């Protein structure tokens, strides 16, 4: 699945729709990042310029100007063909297949910029610029700025008005069509045969980055060449810490592995995490911290739609959490007191949900504590956990203990969607996958 043409016209509409008369939107593309020395990482295009071109390059520049209520063109700055560039690293769009390409009305060359540039904001009164996001952009758009407050004698006039078009744009990511719904859906399917994978080669003796191998060349089996974050394989003590990426430790018999990884399919991201025994059996100790886990997931499954919000939804989980945090004595007194003090804070201390698009931990305004009201389109992770630190004054049994089991959901007119649910989270099924794979 893809975003059409039809629909980067759509958005470039819906943005314009938004503009003031006599005004122009720069959008520009993500510069190219050293690895080292003279090398450079897998190149990675801005989100929001993606949005609307759809364009894997850089040195590239969208503008889109606004006359008034029913007319407006565009034009894209975008790196010249050139031979000797084309032979050494990757065949250019160029100006010439540009505007049929990528549906833009004229296309000119990005070495001319500063020349062009100037020339297309001179007249107008507004200025669409996200300030600061890029250093190069904010160079190129301040200098075509100052040309046009300095030439006077040269009837040239700068717009006195900059806005920035973020707000405006992260709240049009928030809210997935059809099409990008139908894209994050395969990108959910992927990343769960990932973790499938991972699961059933999973043996005590193998180390952490050894099933961050499996899940890595399982995306790529399906078009999906690269993570959309980095993988997290946190096997033992190692599962407490969050955001693990070294997963360097031998994997051993008796430990829990969390797995926290998401494949990138068109640009959107996939957020899958599960956590599973090495060894394929849960142990009592185990089982208990896992099951108040998986009844936050399954819970806020159930309620998540249109309506609620992420606060709301949290707060039963907080009261899942400490309820079973109680039962089990991690957690010590009355459960209504334990939760009007926050006493989970320390086992689970981090947010239940983020928007989910372009973007892991996606645009989109949250409101104060995650309060707004979720409505149809949005998109986003639904991953409670406990994490029960090595030295914790807890019974013995729980100590080192990390549990998270992330899911992806689309909010629906009447609930929401699982995007990641073809992945198995019950304990008796991820026992029965493991056993099933360790036959052959
Ligand atoms: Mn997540
Ligand atoms: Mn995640």
């Amino acid at each position: 699945s893809e975003i059409s043409r039809q629909e980067f016209q759509r958005r470039r509409q819906a943005l314009v729709e938004q503009m003031q008369p006599g005004s122009a939107a720069l959008i520009f593309a993500a510069p190219e990042v050293t690895r080292s020395a003279d090398s450079e990482y897998p190149y990675r295009q801005n989100s929001d310029f993606w949005y609307f071109t759809g364009f894997n390059e850089p040195e590239a520049v969208l503008v889109l100007i606004k006359s008034d209520d029913t007319h407006n063109h565009s034009v894209l700055f975008n790196r010249v063909r050139d031979l000797t560039a084309e032979i050494w690293y990757g065949r250019r769009l160029g100006q010439d297949a540009a505007p049929e390409k990528l549906g833009v009305d004229r296309a000119l060359a990005f070495s001319e910029i500063n020349q062009q540039l100037y020339q297309l904001l001179n007249g107008l009164d507004v200025v669409y610029h996200a300030q600061g996001e890029y250093a190069y952009a904010d160079v190129i758009v301040n200098s075509a700025l100052e040309k046009l407050r300095k030439g006077s004698r040269q009837n040239l006039t700068a717009p006195a008005t900059m806005i920035d078009w973020r707000p405006v744009v992260h709240e049009m990511r928030l809210f997935k069509s059809p099409e990008e719904i139908a894209v994050l859906r395969r990108a959910g399917e992927i990343t769960a045969m990932a973790h499938t994978r991972a699961m059933e080669k999973c043996r005590p003796g193998m180390f952490e980055y050894h099933l961050e191998g499996e899940i890595h060349h399982e995306f790529n089996r399906h078009g999906a060449r690269y993570p959309s974050y980095n993988t997290i394989v946190g096997s033992g003590e190692n599962g407490c810490i969050l955001h693990y990426t070294e997963n360097e430790c031998e994997m051993r018999d008796g430990d829990l592995v969390l797995i926290d990884a998401g494949c990138e399919y068109k640009g959107y991201a996939g957020d899958i995490t599960r956590t599973f025994p090495v060894n394929g059996k849960f142990t009592q100790a185990q089982r208990e911290i896992y099951d108040i886990v998986l009844e936050s997931l399954e819970t806020s499954l159930r309620l998540y739609r249109p309506g609620t919000s992420i606060l709301e939804v949290t707060g039963e989980v907080v009261r899942i959490m400490v309820s079973g945090l109680v039962k089990l004595g991690i957690l010590k007194g009355d459960v209504d007191e334990l939760i009007a003090q926050n006493a989970h804070r320390p086992f689970f201390m981090h947010g239940l949900s983020h928007w989910l698009g372009l973007d892991v931990h996606d645009v989109g305004v949250y409101g104060q504590d995650r309060s707004r009201i979720l409505e149809p389109g949005m998109v986003l992770t639904v991953e409670p956990g406990l994490y029960i630190a090595p030295d914790a004054e807890v019974p013995e049994q729980y100590r080192g203990i990390g549990i998270r089991i992330e899911d992806d959901i689309v909010i629906t007119e009447t609930g929401n969607e699982n995007l990641t649910a073809s992945v198995v989270k019950k304990p008796e099924e991820i026992e029965a996958l493991m056993v099933a794979a360790r036959k052959q």
